């Protein structure tokens, strides 16, 4: 290939990045995508350093602070797409284009040239700087010499000589994987276009073949669909998403060329649309249970990354057979037609607004969520739906931290892996708006949690430590799931607890058993802790309505129900007091995030907990949330035994659903609930229809060979679906021995014949 499919290759890249092919004229959303692109440009050039002799582009960001040297760089290469962008206020204007050229020529004699070593994070040096003076490049080629081409290129070389590994020497550099694997490569084929160099675009292509092949450690896709980044924390949200638009865009812009991706193995990664990506998609927003740090950030919320995964995946679709493309694009608009709250096109830039037309189009109709259970046991996460709701579970264990900390971001996030039940609903807003700025970080909805204060980084940054615990994990039999979690503590507070989730079509039964700390503090258990925005929302109960006061904590009448208005049902399922507290809470984004704004954001929240007291021995708690459920329905909870507890200890957890005729238990130790048993850790839901029993059944600690269940509802003498060794044993039960090696947390189906 030579210098014309290099032009060629050039072309699309800024036909992509711009959107220049594709502007509807007269379309609003198109003119809106244009208003946005030109505040931004004048926004920059409004900050241009115009002093003989400068030592900064722009006078806002200094070139010795890492971060502000990327920032200098992709305001140049924003000022770049705004110039060849049709219509634009700059477009074509040959004093912006001068600009331009001096503030990347600056740059690079004052800060980024091949005889720099690295000061400060990597990541700067080596793709938040490449990505964009790449992308500055190739929009430019037109404009820049030759002699600027060959410094630029030796810069970026200098700092990313080999995509496939990263780090500085001095540091000692190793294989670079996942997200940063895909970075890395982008900007080393995008400056191999503007320097027309074919082999190390080959090289760099080659490397985007390892971030999709299967793992079963350490960082990338799970066969069970979870993403991991930095080796301990459930990923698919944010380092998944810029996986998934890294490979959008490379995918698209090689397509039907001589450099084309041609790896068959790259078909894990189109099953991830739907295997990984899918299932943590909430109306258009990521789940914030999987995307780590970033939730601390006010501007790269759930709704950001959703909406930069609708993109890629439409971007994607172009290229797939005819199902699969009417498959991704139903889910995307349903994903874009339900989310009033923050629509796609609003700040959208052109190339997105341009796939959001095409999709729209297309005449694709919206596809729902699926109603049901998503388990993701290699990342210790679970996602359940039912008409109107979303819970995503957030787990810790001994693979997986209780949270990420780095770069100043989510320093105060050490509980967020202690059993969050993250409720999503028609309230759109409710983890968005202001959430992360405003909640009380030691009463997240549905941790337990030791009162022990704890310092901002706790435990360490980057996820490098994880609690010892026995085990976290799942299974689900048709409507029903359990899970549980061996809640450790952060902060080496001593705190334990057994919490397990029984989640059905509507319902989450909540048990929790076992509890104790060695700290001296109390120990609570948040039924939930709700943003109410500015509202005013009525707690219903049996005698009236409670906790109608902000800032004075009232316990429950002996109804044990409340209803949230705007939210749905609570129920206790023991005689444990409910603590409810209307409460107006404030705090900053600066916060919760060294970049985060100083404005003060004031949120109301409602929040139930139990108090476990100082110095439980085997506290426990028992509880429902019912989302959508109305006051009608909330008051009912409780009768006719509809979610019957069956064991609540340090052995079994156990909830018969009366209407799904569906059992379902987690066990700590060998031992029986009810009629079921097991002869070690195991998660089991299981349904007798008529003369057949189902069961599901997972291993959740990982590392068993084996696991015996003792059978409920009688004698059972053949297996119909699955595997596993029916026997018997000394007291006249059936059994069923599975062997277990090597499932990483997988559920087995199973279905005997009386
Ligand atoms: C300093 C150091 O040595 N730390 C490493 C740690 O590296 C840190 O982690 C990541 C990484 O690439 O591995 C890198 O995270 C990315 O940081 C940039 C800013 O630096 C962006 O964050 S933001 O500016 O606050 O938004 C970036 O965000 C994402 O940006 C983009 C995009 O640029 O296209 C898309 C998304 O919308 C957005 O979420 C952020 N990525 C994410 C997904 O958050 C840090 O800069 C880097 O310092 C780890 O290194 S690793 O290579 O081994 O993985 C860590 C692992 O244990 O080791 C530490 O020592
Ligand atoms: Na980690």
């Amino acid at each position: 290939p030579g210098a014309a499919e290099f032009a060629a290759l050039r072309n699309r890249w800024v036909d992509q990045i711009t959107g220049r092919n594709v502007i509807q004229a007269g379309d609003p959303d198109f003119a809106k995508a244009i208003t946005a692109l030109n505040n931004k440009a004048a926004d920059s050039l409004a900050k241009l350093d115009a002093a003989a002799g400068r030592t900064s582009v722009f006078t806002d960001l200094s070139l010795a602070k890492d971060a502000e040297m990327v920032t200098t760089y992709t305001r140049l290469s924003q000022l770049a797409t705004a110039w060849a962008t049709p219509t634009a206020a700059v477009f074509g204007d040959a004093a912006v284009l001068a600009a331009i050229k001096a503030g990347l020529a600056d740059a690079n004699t004052l800060c980024y040239n091949d005889r720099k070593e690295e000061v400060g994070n990597w990541w700067s040096w080596e793709i938040g700087v490449p990505r964009a003076l790449a992308d500055a490049m190739v929009l430019l080629h037109a404009e820049l010499s030759a002699a600027e081409r060959t410094a630029y290129c030796a810069a970026i070389d200098h700092f990313v000589p080999d995509p496939w590994l990263q780090f500085p020497p001095k540091r000692g550099k190793i294989t670079s994987v996942g997200a940063n694997r895909v970075d890395l490569c982008q900007g080393i084929i995008i400056r191999s276009l503007a320097g027309e160099d074919p082999t190390k675009l080959n090289h760099a292509v080659a490397g985007l073949s390892q971030v999709w092949q299967y793992v079963t450690s350490g960082d990338g896709i799970f066969r069970d669909g979870s993403f991991i980044q930095h080796s301990t924390t459930p990923y698919t949200g944010s380092y998944g998403v810029v996986l998934l638009t890294g490979l959008s865009k490379l995918f698209s812009l090689l397509g039907g060329t001589a450099f084309e991706v041609s790896d068959p193995t790259r078909s894990i990664f189109f099953d991830a649309v739907e295997g990984s990506f899918a299932p943590v998609m909430i109306n258009g927003a990521m789940a914030d249970a999987v995307r780590g740090r970033s939730i601390s950030r006010e501007a790269n919320t759930g709704y950001d990354l959703g909406a930069s995964a609708i993109e890629a995946i439409l971007l994607l679709a172009r290229a797939m057979d005819p199902a699969t493309a009417a498959r991704w694009r139903g889910l995307c608009a349903g994903w874009i037609a339900r989310d009033t709250y923050r629509p796609i096109l609003n700040s959208a830039s052109v190339p997105r607004t341009a796939l959001v037309k095409q999709l729209e189009a297309t005449g694709v109709a919206p596809v729902a969520e699926a109603t049901g259970h998503k388990l993701f046991p290699a990342m210790d996460r679970t996602m359940h739906r039912g008409p109107g709701w979303a819970l995503s579970l957030a787990l810790s264990s001994n693979r997986i931290a209780w949270y990420e900390c780095g770069n100043g971001e989510n320093n105060r996030g050490y509980h967020t892996g202690s059993g969050m039940t993250y409720f999503y609903t028609s309230d759109l807003g409710q983890y968005d708006d202001a959430f992360w700025a405003t909640a009380n970080y030691n009463r997240l909805p549905g941790i337990t949690v030791d009162t022990t204060p704890l310092p901002d980084k706790v435990e360490g940054q980057w996820g490098a430590a994880v609690p010892a615990d026995e085990w976290s994990g799942a299974t689900a039999l048709g409507e029903v799931a359990a899970v549980g979690q061996h809640l450790v503590g952060p902060g080496r507070t001593g705190l334990t607890a057994r919490k397990s989730w029984f989640v059905s079509g509507d319902v989450t039964v909540c048990l929790g058993a076992d509890i104790s700390t060695a700290s001296g503090a109390k120990v609570e258990t948040i039924v939930d802790h709700r943003n109410l925005h500015q509202g005013s929302n009525t707690l219903t109960t049996a005698a009236g309505t409670i906790a109608g006061t902000a800032g004075t904590v009232e316990v429950l009448g002996d109804g044990r129900w409340v209803h949230l208005e705007g939210f749905g049902g609570y129920a206790m399922l023991d005689d444990s007091p409910l603590h409810v507290l209307r409460e107006t809470r404030s705090g900053s984004w600066s916060g919760v995030n060294i970049n985060g704004s100083a404005t003060v954001q004031q949120r109301n929240f409602a929040t139930l907990y139990v108090n476990h007291g100082v110095g439980p021995v085997a506290g426990s708690y028992a509880y429902m949330v019912a989302p959508g459920a109305s006051v009608d329905l909330t008051r009912k909870l409780l009768e006719g035994n509809k979610y019957s507890v069956i064991r609540n200890d340090a052995t079994a957890q156990s909830v018969e659903f009366k209407t799904a005729k569906t059992t379902a238990a987690t066990f700590w130790k060998p031992g029986m609930a009810g009629d079921l048993g097991a002869s070690g850790p195991a998660c089991v839901v299981f349904s007798r229809h008529g003369n057949e029993l189902s069961l599901a059944v997972s291993e959740p600690t990982q590392k068993a060979a084996g696991l015996t269940l003792t059978l409920p509802e009688g004698t059972w003498s053949s297996v119909l679906e699955g595997a596993g060794t029916l026997g018997t044993d000394a007291d006249g039960r059936s059994t069923l021995t599975l062997d277990t090696t090597g499932l990483s947390g997988k559920t087995k189906l199973i279905k005997l014949k009386r």
